[PDB]
């Protein structure tokens, strides 16, 4: 019966890799508050309590701006965790993800916990990004890495749980 720590966590990745779907699937299976948004609904926020911990995430998600632009300094500000998502059936989304990571590390504090999500791992029959290639990049850059499926829920909870485990207290 002690102190809840709150951490801002931001979603990053090309349009259409499933960032929003991941947030929603995760949220669906945890205690959470009603979704909110910022002015003009430029960014969508949702608060969620991770089961059997005293970790509360304030998860930030975009409203699609990724397909046109970089993301604003406001989006990054305060983030203590990130999930950078790519689509395992799209090499391009993987190459791009590497750049979201660099952009992230440059904009965020040195102790941010970054997880790399190889999403749509349920389309294994259309895999275009090899697991060990992502894992090697992830290891070389101190990133947590898992393959996920927002659709089937595979590893959705556990990538959030993995992050929580690396966060302070
Ligand atoms: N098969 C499959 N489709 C997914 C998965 N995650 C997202 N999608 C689909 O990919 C499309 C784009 O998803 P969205 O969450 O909007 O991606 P975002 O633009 O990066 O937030 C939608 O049609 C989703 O239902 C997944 O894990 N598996
Ligand atoms: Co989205």
């Amino acid at each position: 019966g002690n102190k809840i720590c709150q951490f801002k966590l931001v979603l990053l990745g090309e349009s259409a890799v499933g960032k929003s779907s991941l947030v929603l699937r995760f949220v669906k299976g945890q205690f959470h508050e009603f979704q909110e948004s910022t002015i003009g609904a430029a960014f969508l926020t949702q608060t969620v309590c991770l089961d059997d911990t005293t970790v509360k995430f304030e998860i930030w998600d975009t409203a699609g701006q990724e397909r046109y632009h970089s993301l604003a300094p406001m989006y990054y500000r305060g983030a203590q965790a990130a999930i950078v998502v790519y689509d395992i059936t799209n090499e391009e989304s993987f190459a791009r993800a590497k750049n979201w990571v660099k952009e992230l590390q440059r904009q965020a504090s040195p102790n941010i916990v970054i997880a790399l999500s190889g999403n749509k791992a349920d389309l294994a029959n259309k895999r275009a990004v090899d697991f060990q290639e992502a894992q090697s990049y992830a290891d070389d850059n101190s990133l947590l890495f898992m393959e996920t499926s927002a659709k089937t829920s595979m590893n959705v909870n556990e990538i959030f749980m993995a992050i929580a485990k690396k966060l302070p207290k």
